[PDB]
């Protein structure tokens, strides 16, 4: 099982999720969400984008995928929990911190990256706070089925979206403990679920 196939996987996988959202259609950001994905997969499982750094090999397609794709699931998700457009800054500009210093460590040869790793960390705590409390207040004012849909994709989010620093930590950006190859398959994994099992859960409901 090479890295290409790991790739090719995930790709198969955002692509049929990307199919499956554009037909039941909310929808037009499920679609972009997994069919930003899917071309990003595409790209890597092509061997483009793979940026050797230092020792490790840094995949640039994937860090480019989730700063496009995770505000969409926020965006989502706030719009459940219906924000006004001012709350809606906070956090899409919260994730987006997290996400640029992900990306900037991951590209940084030297021990800085640790540092730039930590940064996205204290602004995640800050994006799970949101999550977890003002937007769970204001979903709080719309219908039960609304609210318990809002409830179930957000405890979907922040549990899962809550392992991804441990596995590039464990992974070659960090510790490069972890091997690249079941690196890979641990995200390719997490990616496939925050998105196209996300949309799924949502389809479900709808
Ligand atoms: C579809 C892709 C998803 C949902 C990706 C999620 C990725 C994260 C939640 C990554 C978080 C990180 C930290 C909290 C600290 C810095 C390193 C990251 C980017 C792995
Ligand atoms: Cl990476």
């Amino acid at each position: 099982v090479g890295l290409t196939t790991l790739f090719w996987l995930g790709a198969i996988g955002m692509l049929v999720g990307t199919l499956a959202f554009a037909w039941a259609g909310y929808y037009v950001t499920l679609v972009g969400i997994s069919g930003i994905a899917a071309v990003a997969y595409v790209v890597m499982a092509l061997g483009v984008g793979w940026v050797p750094v230092a020792e490790r090999t840094v995949f640039a397609p994937r860090y480019i995928d989730w700063i496009l794709t995770t505000p969409l699931i926020v965006y989502f998700l706030g719009l459940l929990a219906g924000l006004d457009s001012r709350e809606f800054g906070i956090v899409i500009t919260l994730n987006t911190v997290v996400m640029l210093a992900g990306f900037a460590g991951a590209m940084v040869p030297g021990i800085e990256r640790y540092a730039l790793f930590g940064m996205g960390a204290v602004a995640f705590l800050g994006l799970v706070y949101y999550l977890v409390g003002p937007m769970t207040e204001s979903a709080s004012q719309r219908s039960s089925g609304i609210k318990s849909l809002y409830v179930r994709l957000r405890n979907l989010t922040v549990i899962l979206w809550a392992i991804y620093p441990f596995i590039w930590l464990l992974g070659p950006p960090g510790v490069a403990l972890l091997t690249p190859t079941v690196d890979v398959a641990l995200i390719v994994y997490l990616d496939l679920v925050t998105k196209v099992g996300f949309g799924f859960i949502a389809l479900d409901a709808a």
